[PDB]
């Protein structure tokens, strides 16, 4: 029972690249990998640097006089070298002379690996409004459920509580449910495959309406409330998650959360209402108190819904 | 009645992260945040490079020789030494000297902090041609709205400016109605959740065509036209905000003006033609007057529909 | 009859911000603006320049010793000072000098200036895969058309010769046809609003396909192919531009070329094949003819469809 | 039978832009278009430099004292003169000098054609998240496939390994068969057109359901087994290549590999289970042999379906 390590399906007896997605930031942290690319490349620069001021034309500290290129005063004075020439910034007395054949080849591959290092930091990622951290899913769903009589033909809704900026709300069920079942011959599918939207039916869902509040409708026969209801089903569930999909201009993105709402968690409604009109008006500025919405103490352990 | 403050369900006695959706521009705003931001950053490299220089190995004014560092005049120096370093401008003359083991690890730890600066810049907004502040919503919609006798059967259109390019232009309704009706057990779920998009009936919305000008058909039996009309509805009336869903290449962006055109604003008509010829052809320039269209001062306080 | 110059709906008696959709690329274009910005932003820095020179601290030509900044050569030398400056080039040795109170606010408005001006540039426009100039159009339509016995009940199809990579390829027809007809009391709609798709129904369009080839099946009494078919609708026509819809991800963006296609050139077919095989397997390599098909001259002047 | 150069439908007796698609990268290749394009206006800029310095008011080496410019030691020199301005590195001592009025000229020109270089760079391509060379293509589809009595009547299913991050999935069949049929005076269109999903039979496919699994259903009389079935149909084939669309959001990149499974490799299922439970619970961790599933060493070579 999880979400990254599900759909089990395989063992016989066990029972560069980097790219691809982990190339991402996670606010303060994953800049250390480029900035250590950053630095492995300058050393490397500088040390190539030191090798060749070492076995320049003008040799190390300039042996031959009118030097080809400023010699580096060591091996660190050779990464300053590579970082200075690299980073743009071309101070000159440590820098490179006038011209000579091995140094006029080794600054132009120099001025190569400038531009496309440049080129390494312009691929930075874009973790922005396309691809945020911070999802927009400010609609509080609901906590310990209610079921109610349902005006005894499956007639209720959820709880929503979105404040996506008061816009960009256009949703669908989809979803799935799940049990292991049994089929002839096959691996007898432990799925339910049913994809039955019983419950709080209302019909906003599948309408095309702004924002989906209710499900779509499902009548009986495929919920065990023909006659009896309320906690015969309560005590007796394994797994009611409840996933809404279709909100960000796609049904792929969406929203996944797993909102599991088990029947053990919709006793009994209990919730009335703590506002004090219930009807008219409130805020103009915000939320309070989330979830509270539908008691029902009324229906007690045995309740018929349909077949009365 | 409202769109940011709506949607009024929850008190019970009432009655660093910064990024999300507030990292935006407003024109000839919003980009203090990001010069303060700048300044700060620029402004601690300085006095770190102050603080440092009074306690570097060749401390402060180069009392070693040969120093290490061209140390700052001061501590406005030093401000003055961040910024030119870290903005990749590089004179030399007061910047570093000959490498320092010390000076070594502080200018590459200065290197980094440059290189992810300029990544911050780089994470500049691009409030642009996906994210613009001018919608694109030339459509002038109508002004004092129209009932007349709608072909005895709710056939008439509204009124439509779009100028969007004169392309890009595929609409729907969807919308929803609002009334505080009354429901067994429940909230009495204060929404009409019929949808019903009576009046201008005369099928262009649903059906697959580039401009829908019309709305859907909605027959009698949802609207009180059965008979008497016009006046009767256009006195009593709370709300008929017509809202129009789904053009930019998806519902959900779409566009949610108000437009309230409730009905005492749909009083009698009164907008018979300005234009000289009504039928042929008149601009090949622009439009001139907007909404004037579609009287009807025949139609008196009582007008049947229906019944008749 | 045109495109961007249509819907003439209004006229009485005729008969800074740049933004929006204007700022964009015309390949060798439109990159002037862009650059005349950066000038007339350099000039005025440098016009400053020049004129703080005259009248700072250290005045012209450091009249005071120890200048609290390198002063320019002229007017000239200042618009160079400027564009030094903010280019991130930085010699120095005309640059500023030793802080001084008035320079120290100079230079810090001018990084200002220059990390905004940089936001300038990386407010680049991004006309790339997203939003190029070279629509994906590869898709031959047709040429002179054809109408043939279409089978006796209109089945046939049209001509497409798509070459997108082979893929990215899901449309629909949507269209409207055009002609100004008469209604009661309104503006008459000059419009035909019946949307009919007839002619080649053979039923791929509407059927979730993943190449739309043909057209959706419009049977008979919308067109007027009753009885004689054929030059009686071929000579007699005005406007019967073929434009389909919604292919790139969107019915929005899609494709509406006008391929006119009128009835004057629908004559008698006469594209039998060129092929030598006219079934079997023929390129590997590229298209050649494009669009020469469905042949038809043997339905005379007279051609009876389903009256017959 | 191929997929870049099929639709053959025309010969007769046959039988700068750069910018597109071609603008890309492909891992180690690509960028050398990008650098090759950069040395060769660093060269044009070089040598313009030099012909200049040949023929300035300074003139080579200062012949007139108090350079306009610091003259090049040579044609190379000239070429790093170019490198070093444009770039951005800016040393001074070989570079521009005190202002002179040809001078000026071409030292803004060269800011001109560093910035709108730069502007080239930043057009740098962002193959991204958006535009990955590693397709989400972790569905393992199938291998030798199967057959069996598919419940008498048409229900089974297709093998699926996705492991697209457990997410991200919602497809559709689309799809198109293909075989050269005959028709009344036009080309025959070599193509079926009927677009029958027929086989394993289920229906999770046209219904909203989060991973579509099975097909849509399609009943007897479009496939040949109304009596006697697997081998008659197994030997008897062309090209059943299986087709799925309308997973990444859209319908139209999709993914469209072949995995032609033609009914030669359909023989008699023979998958019957390597897993040791075959029901319960197995990996948490990955899978292992990827398609073995559905075996059927039962059905002989006749195997009647419905008329039995």
């Amino acid at each position: 029972r999880f979400v990254k390590k599900d759909g089990h399906c395989n063992v016989q007896f066990i029972n560069a690249d980097i790219f691809t997605t982990c190339v991402d930031i996670r606010w303060r942290w994953m800049l250390v990998i480029f900035c250590l690319a950053f630095v492995l490349s300058w050393l490397f620069f500088g040390c190539v640097f030191w090798l060749i001021a070492l076995l320049h034309g003008d040799l190390d500290a300039s042996k031959e006089g009118k030097a080809c290129v400023s010699e580096v005063n060591s091996f660190t004075a050779a990464f300053l070298f590579s970082i200075e020439t690299q980073t743009t910034i071309g101070y000159g007395f440590r820098c490179v002379t006038d011209e000579c054949p091995i140094a006029v080849f080794m600054v132009v591959f120099q001025s190569i690996v400038g531009c496309i290092i440049d080129a390494f930091i312009i691929g930075a990622v874009m973790a922005k409004m396309a691809k945020p951290k911070k999802r927009n899913e400010t609609l509080v769903f609901s906590h310990n459920a209610v079921i109610a009589m349902r005006d005894g033909k499956l007639c209720l809704m959820w709880r929503v509580g979105n404040l996506r900026k008061s816009h960009l709300v256009e949703a669908h069920v989809r979803a799935q449910l799940l049990k292991s079942r049994i089929t002839s011959e096959g691996e007898y599918i432990p799925l339910d495959q049913i994809d039955i939207n019983v419950g709080f039916d209302s019909g906003i869902d599948r309408i095309f309406l702004v924002s989906p509040i209710t499900i779509v409708h499902e009548i009986d026969e495929d919920s065990p409330l023909y006659d009896l209801s309320k906690q015969d089903i309560d005590n007796a569930d394994f797994e009611i998650v409840v996933i809404l999909e279709g909100m960000v201009e796609a049904t792929a993105m969406t929203t996944q959360c797993h909102s599991s709402y088990l029947a053990n968690e919709i006793l009994w409604g209990h919730r009335y209402e703590p506002v004090l009109f219930e009807e008219k008006h409130y805020y103009k500025v915000d939320y309070s108190r989330f979830h509270k919405t539908y008691e029902v103490p009324n229906t007690p352990l045995c309740s018929a819904r349909d077949l009365a």
